């Protein structure tokens, strides 16, 4: 005591240290923190079916955007789950999320805490449908220094920040389409930012077991880790692309989103496999939710500066984000629209 109880593998738990867990993320071990619950298909559109929608709403992002508010969530010392600056760097994004509800006037749309046993709460907000079929666009809001987690500087920067803002720039252009913000779709679509993910995917476990155990049917959810980082992939003479991960995901799913990339992205897709553990689509797919994983890079090409005080923005490609954020909105636009879910 304290004794943390992971799982490396399916069926396969360890009891360590704290410092021993963060030895384990520094060898690049992924796992589930599962210490306070520790004995714990769909077919998609063959095609795009609102290109022309898409295509106008794509025209509405704006990239300066992803810098105004990556920014200053980089400027939190760190964003660690378990301390007070997890919870000061929650409550601003919530903010965020918020200005971008109310300036929109869509009456149904929200954005709530979920709250866990750690000062960081995760943040789901909701646009509701014509019916409780859920597609669940993910990015964590935590960083981590592992050398010195607690009061270590983490700007977090590529991992995870440009993600949030990824999903957060996509959401304030999906709430101009008025069919959608007046909840007219026939589905109802979520953006999650889950805390804790770094301490073992701890925010999205207790996310997708409460859901699981309330039959929320979520149909797709897609997971967005390290979107920012390019120049691992330039310097090797490589062309730049979307990484799509192949395991620990529904095989559906992930053939969908490389129909979403061919269709609204200009980089071709790459693939490659993450491990256990990987990201927070990993619980979506232990509590039998499809999920697919979506990063910025090849195998091997990805930011060398995660989890270190180096994850800066300055490392950050944000036309490569802007590339994020046009698979972002057509995911969630057409799977919206998807009434044969
Ligand atoms: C969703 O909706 C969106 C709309 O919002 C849809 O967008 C459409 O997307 C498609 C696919 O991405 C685009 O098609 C591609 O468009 C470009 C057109 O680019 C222009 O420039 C060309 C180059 O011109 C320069 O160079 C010439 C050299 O001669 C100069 O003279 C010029 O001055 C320029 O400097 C130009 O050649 C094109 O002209 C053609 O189109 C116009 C407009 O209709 C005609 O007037 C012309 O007569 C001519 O037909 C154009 O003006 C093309 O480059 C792409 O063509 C390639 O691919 C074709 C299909 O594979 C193939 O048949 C062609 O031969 C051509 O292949 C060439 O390139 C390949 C690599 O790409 C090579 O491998 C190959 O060897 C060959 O060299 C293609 O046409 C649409 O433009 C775009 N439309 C709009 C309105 O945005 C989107 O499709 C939708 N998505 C869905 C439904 O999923
Ligand atoms: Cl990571
Ligand atoms: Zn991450
Ligand atoms: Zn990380």
């Amino acid at each position: 005591d304290d004794q943390y109880v992971l799982e490396l593998a399916p069926g396969q738990t360890k009891v360590v240290t704290e410092a021993e867990k963060w030895a384990l993320r520094a060898e690049g071990k992924r796992f589930f923190d599962i210490t306070e619950r520790a004995s714990s298909a769909v077919t998609y559109p063959d095609s795009v079916q609102h290109n022309e929608t898409v295509q106008n709403l794509i025209k509405s992002l704006d990239k300066k955007n992803f810098e105004t508010v990556l920014q200053p969530f980089s400027e939190f010392h760190n964003r660690y789950y378990k301390s007070d600056n997890g919870k000061k760097s929650s409550e601003w994004l919530q903010g965020k999320i918020q200005e971008i509800i109310s300036a929109s006037g869509a009456k149904g749309v929200t954005v709530e805490p979920f709250k866990h046993s750690f000062p960081q709460s995760s943040l789901i907000a909701k646009i509701p449908g014509k019916s409780d079929k859920t597609i669940v666009l993910g990015a964590h809001q935590d960083s981590i220094n592992l050398d010195s987690p607690s009061e270590g500087r983490a700007p977090g920067a590529d991992d995870d920040g440009s993600g949030v803002v990824t999903i957060l720039e996509a959401f304030r252009v999906l709430l101009t389409d008025e069919k959608v913000a007046a909840g007219e779709a026939p589905n109802t679509v979520e953006f999650h930012f889950y805390a804790g993910e770094e301490g073992g995917l701890l925010g999205s476990q207790d996310i997708f077991e409460q859901y699981s155990q309330k039959s929320r049917d979520v149909k797709a959810m897609l997971q967005q880790d390290m979107t920012g980082y390019t120049k691992g992939t330039t310097d090797a003479g490589k062309p730049e692309s979307i990484g799509i991960i192949t395991d620990n995901v529904d095989e559906n799913l992930t053939k969908f989103l490389k129909v979403i990339v061919d269709a609204y992205c200009t980089i071709p897709t790459v693939d490659s496999k993450c491990g256990y553990g990987c990201s927070d689509h990993a619980s979506a797919t232990k509590y039998g939710y499809p999920a697919a994983f979506a990063f910025e890079s090849a195998f091997g090409d990805d930011s060398p500066y995660i989890h270190s005080a180096d994850d800066t923005i300055e490392t950050v490609n944000f036309d490569h984000v802007l590339q994020h954020g046009r698979l972002t909105l057509g995911f969630a636009y057409e799977l919206a629209f998807a009434d044969s879910l």
